[PDB]
Order: structure tokens, then C-alpha cells, then sequence
């Protein structure tokens, strides 16, 4: 059951209030990842507060549960900041004071919800993480001057673009790792993400898992550091889907893995290492397609997007997709060291000239926010903008 019914009522009845931290990109340019924050206000100038309750598992990572909708909170942030900036890329969190870390706000659903997708729940790695490893690392990994507030990019990741296009709240369980290295590998596992999603949603009011759109992508971390073999990663992926569908999940956005060996990171790897990872990716992608077919045959709503085929096109012919460069990071990083994520980096001259929206890669591994937007747009086109869901 994860949390007893008694524990749930006791936590839900422990009613209180908290404040809202409104984050925003300080520059009008997506070349600058730097952010700042302001407390949300009401139109009369008074502090905006939200009512609800706190809950943390043995993780001690506190989530605030409110009846106030994500749209109302976003609206308060937008009006408070009054930034005539198209690239403000506003995000928000619960915080009692300046000492507080960035707590996720869960907006409780109404008892009478229509049978329709009303939220996005993301699971995965640094292709989806919006702040979990950042929060875990105490706002250090990745550096907030060169990576957009805990996202491994210069802005929003594909899940945020998918959720925004559909005007849906996004709740993130994805956790960034370290490409080609062993840092955080016992903490980033999809098993722990599914367990966490199953524990925290038990505290939500009127939660109907049938109304959640689940996104899932992982396996590249394990293939890059040799932590889990192809069959071990296939088993982990199959387990995540078994556990989620057994817990009432009905809707999934699945994707094949892009060939990470096409990223700037692998300029510094040996050909032997590259061919090994490429082969694991190809093997995993056939399994992902088989899993999508398996759940579709059982009557689940599955949208499978071939991200692998898209990144093959993006890296071989960037000019056909609106990019000038798919071979270098936009940031002036010329090695593959996890240590670089702790520091500030200038843009390399070619990226300063063209703008970050014309580069496929932000750093040696991760796509820029323009690439994330393109992937989101291509996925939304393949799924005919909520067709099966
Ligand atoms: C060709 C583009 C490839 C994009 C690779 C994205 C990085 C995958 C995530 C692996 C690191 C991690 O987050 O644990």
C-alpha cells in the first residue's frame, strides 16, 4: 500500500500554508541560463499563500499538496514578475522562507474529474530531469549559471514543452546522472522513481492514475558506464511498466533511445567504447518497440516516438531541421568530465554568433532547449496532439 490509510488522513488533515518562489530567466536570450526568483504576490501587493499539507517519505524530500491549481499559481507568478520577456521560462515552488529548498507543489484533483488526461508524470534521466538531482546536490549539480535551474540544458526539457502545449501540470520523478561515470548511479534508478511516484501519489486527494499521462525514457546512463547490461536494462524497463500498469496507469508516451555516441561527449571516447554503446542502444530500441506493442495489444494508450531516428537525422543533416551545428556543444566545453557541471562556462564563438537555438547540443551530452522543443513538437505530431489519449 506504500502509506497506510491512517497515515494518509493524519498527513492530509495537518493543514497549514506556505509561500511561492517564482523563478525566471534573467536574460531575454536563451544563450544565458542564469535565473533569479521573487515571492508570488496577489494584485493588491499582499504575499500570495497556498493552503495545504506537507508530506515526505523516508527520503525526507517534502512535497506540498494544495487545492490551488497549477494554472492559478503560474498566473500569480506571471503577474508578480510582469516580465515582458518571451523567454522568462517561469517555474515555481513552495517555500516557507529564503532558507527553504525548492519544494514541488502537487495540485490535488477534484473528486469529479472528467475521464481525460489532466497531468503529466515524467520518469527517466537527464533528458527529462527538471530539478531532482539539482535539489539532491544542494543547488550545485548542474551549476545554475550555465545550466537552466537544475535542468541539463539552457532551458525547458521536452516533457515541459509537451505539458505546456497541452496546458497540463507536469510532475517530475526523472533524475539526472553523470554520462559515462558512476556518480549517483545507485540513486537515479527507474525502480526508485516508480517507488517514489507510488508513495507520494498515495498522499494526493482524488488521485485517479487513469488520468495521468506517463512519460518514460532511460537506459543511456547504464549503457554509458556499464552499470547494468542490456538484459538488466530491458528487465528494469519491463518492471517499471508492470508496476505502473498494475497501479492503474493507462496512458504512456514512450520513446526509443537516441544514439548518445553521436553527442560531442564521444569525441573523447575510443571507437571500441562507441561501437559497444551503439550496439546496446540498437538492442534496447527493438525491446522498447516490442514493449510498446505488448501494452498496446492489452488495450493501453501507447504513443511510441522514434527519438533514435530523429537524432540520426538531426546529427547527419542539422541544416534540414533548422540547426547550424550538431557536432559541438554550444558551451565552450572540450572534454567529457562530470567536474565541468560544477562551474560556469562561456559559449564557444560559433554558438555566440549563431545563438543557442541553432545548436543541437548545449553541453557535451545534453540537447539545447531548441532541440528539446523540436523533439516535443515531433512527438506531439506523431501522437496527433492527444489522439490515443
Ligand atoms: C544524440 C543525442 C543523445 C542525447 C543523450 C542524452 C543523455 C542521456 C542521459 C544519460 C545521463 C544520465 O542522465 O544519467
Amino acid at each position: 500500500a506504500m502509506v497506510s490509510a491512517a497515515e494518509v488522513v493524519s498527513a492530509q488533515e495537518n493543514q497549514t500554508y506556505t509561500y511561492v518562489r517564482c523563478w525566471y530567466r534573467t536574460s531575454h536570450s536563451k544563450d544565458d541560463a542564469a535565473t533569479d526568483w521573487k515571492w508570488a504576490k496577489n494584485q493588491d501587493g499582499s504575499d500570495f499563500t497556498i493552503d495545504g499539507y506537507w508530506w515526505s517519505s523516508v527520503s525526507f524530500k517534502n512535497m506540498f499538496y494544495t487545492n490551488t491549481s497549477q494554472n492559478v499559481i503560474r498566473q500569480r507568478c506571471e503577474e508578480t514578475l510582469d516580465l515582458a520577456n518571451e523567454n522568462a521560462d517561469i517555474t515555481f515552488f513552495a517555500a516557507d522562507n529564503r532558507y527553504s529548498y525548492n519544494h514541488t507543489i502537487w495540485s490535488n484533483d477534484a473528486a469529479m474529474q472528467p475521464d481525460q488526461i489532466n497531468k503529466v508524470v515524467a520518469l527517466g534521466d537527464s533528458l527529462s530531469d527538471t530539478g531532482n538531482i539539482f535539489n539532491a546536490s544542494q543547488w550545485r549539480f548542474p551549476n545554475p549559471n550555465s545550466w537552466f535551474l537544475g535542468h541539463f540544458s539552457n532551458g525547458f526539457v521536452w516533457t515541459e514543452y509537451v505539458a505546456k502545449a497541452k496546458n497540463l501540470p507536469l510532475y517530475n520523478w526523472a533524475v539526472g546522472g553523470a554520462a559515462g561515470e558512476n556518480q549517483y548511479i545507485a540513486l537515479t534508478g527507474v525502480g526508485e522513481q516508480v517507488s517514489s511516484y507510488l508513495t507520494y501519489t498515495k498522499l494526493a486527494k482524488n488521485y485517479n492514475p487513469a488520468n495521468t499521462l506517463f512519460t518514460l525514457e532511460f537506459g543511456l546512463n547504464d549503457f554509458m558506464n556499464y552499470n547494468r547490461s542490456v538484459p538488466e536494462v530491458k528487465a528494469d524497463y519491463a518492471e517499471a511498466l508492470i508496476r505502473l500498469t498494475d497501479a492503474g496507469a493507462k496512458n504512456f508516451m514512450l520513446m526509443t533511445l537516441p544514439d548518445a555516441t553521436k553527442a560531442p561527449q564521444f569525441k573523447y571516447s575510443t571507437q571500441e567504447e562507441i561501437e559497444t554503446i551503439r550496439a546496446k542502444v540498437l538492442k534496447m530500441n527493438e525491446f522498447i518497440k516490442a514493449q510498446a506493442m505488448y501494452y498496446k495489444a492489452q488495450g493501453y494508450n501507447i504513443a511510441l516516438f522514434d527519438t533514435h531516428a530523429l537524432f540520426e537525422k538531426l546529427t547527419s543533416a542539422p541544416e534540414e531541421h533548422g540547426f547550424v551545428n550538431a557536432s559541438d556543444p554550444c558551451l565552450d566545453i572540450n572534454r567529457s568530465s562530470s567536474v565541468d557541471y560544477m562551474y560556469t562556462h562561456s559559449l564557444r564563438s560559433e554558438c555566440a554568433a549563431s545563438g543557442a537555438d541553432k545548436f543541437v547540443f548545449w553541453d557535451v551530452t545534453h540537447p539545447t532547449t531548441a532541440t528539446h522543443r523540436y523533439v516535443a513538437e515531433k512527438m506531439l505530431e506523431s501522437s496527433n496532439n492527444l489522439e490515443e489519449f
